[PDB]
């Protein structure tokens, strides 16, 4: 996971 702020990268 890079930085799409979706598939629990950091935004989770």
């Amino acid at each position: 996971h890079e930085v799409p702020s979706g598939p629990n990268p950091i935004s989770n």
